[PDB]
This record gives C-alpha cells, sequence and structure tokens, in this order.
C-alpha cells in the first residue's frame, strides 16, 4: 500500500495522505450522493470509481477530514472538502488517491499507467519533438519513456486544471526528466508554454514532479506547495 510514496515529497509529507488498492473489493455499494456519477457507466467503470472514492476517503480521514461524498465539478474534477486538495487515478492493477491540506499544498496531480509501450501514432499526438529527442538521453533504455512521458502529462493536467479551469494540451507543456542513479525513479519539470493565469495566487509556469516504475506500473505525482 506504499507504491505512491515513491513519488511524494518529504517537504510537505505531514500535510499529505495517500491510499491505494490493486483490485476492486467486493460489497462496496456507491454512496447514494455519488451513485448518479456512474448511473449510466459500464461495470468496470462503476467498480473502479467506487474503489478510487474509497481510497480518497481513507486518505482524507488520515488528515482528520470526516468521511463524506466527493462530487464531480467542472470538466470531471473531484470536489474536495473545504481546506483540502488532491488527485485520483486508476489503471489495470491500481487505484489511488493523494490528498493534502490547502494551507501547505496548493494542488496535487497524480497518474498511474501500466509500464507498457504506447503506439508510435499516439506518441506524436502526446509529445513535442524536443521530448522525443531528449528523453532517450535522460532515461535508461529498459524504461518505456513514451509511457512515462504520457503519465507525467496526465499528472500535469490534473495539477493544472483546478487552479486555472482551462484546457492544457499535450503540446502546451514541455516535460524534462532526470533519472536517479538507481534507474527506476526520478524527477521531472513540466514547463507551461501558454498563459498560466490562475483563479488565485501566482501564475503556473513550472510544475515539478516525481516518477517511479515498479511492479509493472508507472506512477507520477506533482505536489505544488503553498508559499
Ligand atoms: C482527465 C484525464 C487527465 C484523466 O486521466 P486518465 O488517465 O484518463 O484517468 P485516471 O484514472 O488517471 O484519472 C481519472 C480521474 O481524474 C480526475 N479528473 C478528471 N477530470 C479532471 C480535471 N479536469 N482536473 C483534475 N482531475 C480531474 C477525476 O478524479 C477522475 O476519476 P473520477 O472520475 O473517478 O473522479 C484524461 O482522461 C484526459 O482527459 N487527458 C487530457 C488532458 C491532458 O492530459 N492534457 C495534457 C497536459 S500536459
Amino acid at each position: 500500500g506504499t507504491l505512491v510514496a515513491s513519488v511524494l515529497p518529504a517537504t510537505v509529507f505531514e500535510d499529505l495522505a495517500y491510499a491505494e488498492l490493486y483490485s476492486d473489493p467486493p460489497g462496496l455499494t456507491p454512496l447514494p450522493e455519488e451513485a448518479p456519477l456512474i448511473a449510466r457507466s459500464v461495470a468496470k467503470r462503476r467498480n473502479e470509481f467506487i474503489t478510487v472514492r474509497h481510497c480518497a476517503r481513507i486518505a482524507l480521514d488520515q488528515l482528520g477530514v470526516p468521511p463524506a461524498p466527493i462530487l464531480k465539478g467542472d470538466k470531471g474534477e473531484p470536489c474536495w472538502p473545504d481546506g483540502m486538495v488532491g488527485s485520483l487515478t486508476h489503471c489495470a492493477g491500481y487505484r489511488g488517491a493523494v490528498v493534502g491540506r490547502r494551507d501547505a499544498v496548493r494542488s496535487v496531480g497524480i497518474d498511474a499507467e501500466p509500464h507498457d509501450v504506447l503506439p508510435n501514432g499516439v506518441l506524436d499526438a502526446i509529445s513535442l519533438p524536443a521530448e522525443r529527442a531528449d528523453m532517450p538521453r535522460t532515461m535508461p533504455a529498459a524504461l518505456h519513456w513514451d509511457r512515462i512521458l504520457f503519465c507525467a502529462k496526465e499528472a500535469t493536467y490534473k495539477a493544472w486544471f483546478p487552479l486555472t479551469k482551462r484546457w492544457l494540451g499535450f503540446e502546451d507543456a514541455h516535460i524534462t526528466f532526470e533519472t536517479d542513479s538507481t534507474g527506476w525513479t526520478g524527477r521531472f519539470v513540466s514547463r507551461i508554454l501558454i498563459d498560466g493565469s490562475t483563479l488565485s495566487g501566482p501564475p503556473l509556469t513550472t510544475l515539478r514532479g516525481r516518477w517511479s516504475v515498479e511492479r509493472g506500473l508507472v506512477l507520477t505525482a506533482i505536489v505544488l506547495l503553498e508559499h
């Protein structure tokens, strides 16, 4: 239950919490207030939705937030409790939540991916030329740098959207990577190439994150601090 800790910072760790699961536990019914969000959904969506919301409430509870419904807002963003921020993700074999206190943490974005190739047609749609040239030179050959780049792009959108309420395209952020000498973890910086105007606080120009590959999964997390 600690895979996502591999991408969280020590700077604000006291004001963060996380919860993850690797399958959908039986006997979970949706909260009534949340059931409308999946009323028309296929079973696989209904089950992961319920599991991921379960993780969110577990993590929120660790920070002293009483369990409650988490509704869906502008463009599908989760509606966190007052004073809280967070991000949610699922893929085959992963469901996870990371949350933080807004006094310490301005935004969170996470993503989980299978550590598998992407098709070369999806690569150009999700990358800049500079990323396709640079990431090979910064990442050991054993890693699926196409998939890790994509994971970081998704973490970037999720950290961005709640602060801007604007689209961020695959071509609107240039992501540069570093690999730790261990070769399965590292850091990235997402450089925003468009207007970074936010609803409050300073504009978004650069979002720093972490990445990890373990147990056939990529994880990324961005944790923007309140300054
Ligand atoms: C929205 C998106 C990022 C979700 O990622 P995903 O890999 O499809 O799915 P994940 O399981 O990792 O994430 C899903 C969760 O993201 C969260 N999410 C959805 N829309 C969101 C938004 N606008 N802002 C923040 N979080 C959002 C939700 O909690 C959702 O799960 P829920 O519906 O169960 O609440 C993705 O589907 C998408 O639309 N991407 C396009 C935007 C983009 O990536 N731009 C590139 C920026 S450099």
